[PDB]
């Protein structure tokens, strides 16, 4: 359930990437969905305001959404 | 009324965009109209002081609003 | 006790030394050694430094959030 | 790397080294030591090991559990 | 709401305790409330079946319940 | 219906307690019938094969059986 900054990044950067969908909560906290029915959290203040990695899931196709 | 923020990326990237305006609220919640009467509630508070986006928006041809 | 200052030269340095950073919602931050070795680092600015975690990831240095 | 034998050890011994432990449910125990020093323990058996956390907590040390 | 195993024991012993309950998981998280209104968790696979915490956690009143 | 193990304890030890009967099931959940009528469920794996428990019980002149 608990995944790495670094994981998650290793994730998006696949070429054959399972990341279907990214939530961007307001605390910080990522939760990420895989194609195969995977769900993992990532702790990340950082990524939550990361234009350029918010621009790349983006480009991917990847569905991007924030909550709070 | 939700709306993704890819979705809102694509939608305003379309080469027949359907998006008619968009208002920046300070809360980080952008307002999408659209041209067929919809309207769209989209959560990104990384949007809000972007430059990048509102020059995006603006030419293509989309009203932008900050209230 | 690890000066911010000395943590980035670590990082930048040439030789794999750092093998996971922690960064904690305190503003502390937990550096990993290959040597089995571990630091502190008081840096509330370093949840900001874009650059530097993005090396960090580049490198494959394990970096986490914790709170 | 370290023996299970030498962490009850270093648990049980006089002198205030260890400072944090943490039991991952791979089986692998992280040690912390007050010299800044991190060993790792194969020791799936250490999850039952009920007089060891005890013990652990006992002299204050950090104890965790992580998945 | 991360709470380490030792500062949960430290707050069950202490004498103004204010643990009110603790929800037994059977996936081996603690899910501990606090008379003020907090609620943390604690990763501890070891409690789950730890006896004489169980009783000692009874036997100061709390209010101690298993989860699946 | 739903009854927590603490209560139960309670339930038990009680000068004058209404705990009829208690069954033990495999999976966890002790059923424990009381004199009004009423039936309970409690969640508690570590009850399971718990003798001093089971003894207690007994001893208390309360019916205990495993299924």
């Amino acid at each position: 359930s608990k995944l790495s900054y670094t994981s998650f990044v290793q994730m998006v950067e696949d070429e054959r990437s399972v990341v279907s969908e990214v939530v961007i909560r307001d605390d910080g906290v990522l939760r990420v969905y895989t194609k195969d029915g995977r769900v993992y959290e990532v702790d990340a203040p950082w990524a939550v305001n990361d234009s350029q990695l918010i621009e790349k899931l983006v480009s991917k196709g990847i569905k991007v959404s924030g909550e709070r």
